[PDB]
């Protein structure tokens, strides 16, 4: 069904079905088994902030994780994102908890996205910075539990009154607009995502991760996608 | 019914509804009957290029309309659109022609809207930019005649095989996503639009005009808005 | 000599040479006394905000400024500055110290200025954004007291190892590089500037304040400048 | 003395130093034989584009040159600029004609640069764009024969009154600010140059080209570097 391209946050080793044996962060081009990862050195209860960037001269995805006065993680991956995505395609964040859990909580999005021509002066630019998310947040299609306005924050798994995250929940994200990624003419295509995130959670094994996720449009909740899964695939393979 | 505030291009003078006995720029706040006008020397078949701008501290909406080696036209008017439009909106462009015509062509435009908070670092913004449309432009909401893709424009208004303007045809083109302009927290508010046209017409007396709208999200084009009503209002009140 | 078009926090009301009975914003041509001034409420040691807006279809400098969960102050003034600054300036913050003080503490600095031209799709752009100063920060001028690179922030006027403010301190910063804000064939010319700022001061009367400036390309600290002259005026005519 | 790191659009092959059999474009780390080189199907008297990007993660220049409804060359190259330039340097345009001419014309150009730290929310940018250069352009350090202000255009290399290139010309551009490129705690550095020109030569045969080069900041055109050594190099070594 969906075709999925992410870079996960993912904090809990399900070595099982590949992770490492540690929190780290991979590249996901459709299927769960991250094509590449890197070791994270994950704070709980610290804000940090995930780059993503890729353009169609270079054909690499990469990532950067940091966390302030911290060393960065930082993963790549060869990949020719014309081969594996639709011309269309919606961006968005993705997370989930499962018997192990944490808050998922988004304080900050930002994304570009740019197509330029071999057409004198042409290109065709779409951004959005989100640094507040309001409780009726009409540009963003929230799916699962996913929830705006608190805090001016978005929290993408299920939280209790005080704060706690709950187990066994998965919410999404998307920007509301249908992004172009691909062009006849284009002579350069490029994006870049940057996303602040805060993780916390009162267990010492939190679990399941956050994912920046690139979809078909119609892209929705796989059933089942709760936990290691990230709300992104249906299956483990 | 629809919430419309325009910067209208009018080629027409219908000096009955309003209009001055010249082709100007207007502003229009839920009415045709423009609030401010300023005369604008049209010149058939070139390219022009209108800029707006408006920010909710001055609560100034101004116009400026240029052709290439030519003196600019500029209209302003003072208005608060907190107090006049909803919080989400959706901004386009639209057109029509009517028992004179012309063709309504749109070569490029672009938009920014920003949402300054009184939060340390906290600016919501929004920024498309068009140079080429293409056949099945996903991100835009295509009403009435309006077309996109023939020679990478788009074509507000019916023309036939060898480019030749109908007459009563209205057309407009939305972006897809919900804009937000005002904000509780906002200290400031700002938009600014851009967009180049090629009003071509084989007659002398060409018709009707162009305008850059800001309506309720759900907008549509009323009934018997061809002509002089811009394919934005229902009559001439 | 020096022309000089300022923004103007002032703490410590000299009532003597026009400020209003309290700390104020107000917007400076050519002289100290301000054209227009509002009524700001100060906070010792809280992060401020001051954003700056113009342009050249309103003719209008309008700024706000606000603190995290405050209401905001705003002054506005109609004024061309094509007719009152050179067709090139150099943009700048200063500020001072005098019996009473205060730390002048800036976090961050962002400037956008834009021209465009009659010509189609002709803008030429400036823009640039410190979020952290460093030690040697080969593209600003820095005058007076004026340092970069302490804790990342720039220090407009001196303060001791602890971080206490001196009296009797002057400095500015200028962004090294020319900037364009007139030209011949522009049809809209515009410019908005954004600083952070940190005043802290041990007393209870603290002063003198910051400002942000626009002037010929070599304007340098007048002589007696500190205190209520903010760097910025010889004499309080 | 100078470290040159260029982008290179060689209309003439000097096989003797390098050059394949025809028009390239190439890679160049302080010396003028390429570490890469694409064919480049080169156009007289039609304006091209070429796009150049780098960032710290990947390590990789690429640049592509197109020309309007044609194929585009690229070419790439794996390369970390921290261990070849400065930590601030200044960026430019370089031209040269030897017993070979043409003319070297810019029509336009914008270069954006951006540092990223670890700390949240802390990004450093500069950004500039001309689509129009005036007669005194105080923004740009011209070298050479480079002048400003003819139709608007930069014109790098010496150029008669009716337009005709002349030979033996070198003319290089600055922005005249320094650019910072690397920082202690960056943990992505980016930047992305645009730049249309306009080559056009009587001959069949023109020479030698255009580059666009990133210096230490007090780079000047070397003794002797007309010709094939394009205003950049001392010596073909
Ligand atoms: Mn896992
Ligand atoms: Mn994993
Ligand atoms: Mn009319
Ligand atoms: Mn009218
Ligand atoms: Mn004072
Ligand atoms: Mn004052
Ligand atoms: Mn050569
Ligand atoms: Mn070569």
């Amino acid at each position: 069904a969906d075709t999925i391209v992410a870079v996960e946050l993912d904090t809990y080793p399900n070595t099982d079905i590949g992770d490492p044996s540690y929190p780290h962060i991979g590249i996901d081009i459709k299927s769960v088994r991250s094509k590449k990862t890197a070791k994270w050195n994950m704070q709980n209860g610290k804000v940090g902030t995930a780059h993503i960037i890729y353009n169609s001269v270079d054909k690499r995805l990469s990532a950067v994780v940091s966390y302030p006065n911290a060393d960065s993680a930082t993963v790549s991956y060869d990949v020719d994102l014309d081969n594996v995505l639709p011309e269309w395609v919606r961006v968005g964040l993705s997370a989930s908890t499962g018997l192990y859990k944490e808050t998922n909580t988004i304080l900050s999005w930002s994304f570009t996205s740019k197509l330029k021509s071999n057409s004198t002066h042409e290109t065709n630019a779409l951004h959005f910075m989100f640094n507040q998310f309001s409780k009726d947040q009409k540009d963003l299609i929230l799916q699962g539990d996913a929830t705006t306005g608190t805090d001016g924050n978005l929290e993408l798994t299920r939280v209790s009154s005080n704060g706690s995250p709950q187990g066994s929940s998965v919410g999404r994200a998307l920007f509301y607009a249908p992004v172009h990624i691909w062009e006849s003419s284009a002579v350069v295509a490029s994006f870049e995502a940057t996303f602040t995130f805060l993780i916390k959670s009162p267990d010492s094994h939190p679990a399941d991760g956050i994912a920046f996720f690139i979809s078909n449009i119609d892209s929705s909740i796989p059933s089942g996608s709760t936990g290691r899964l990230l709300g992104l695939f249906p299956d483990a393979n």
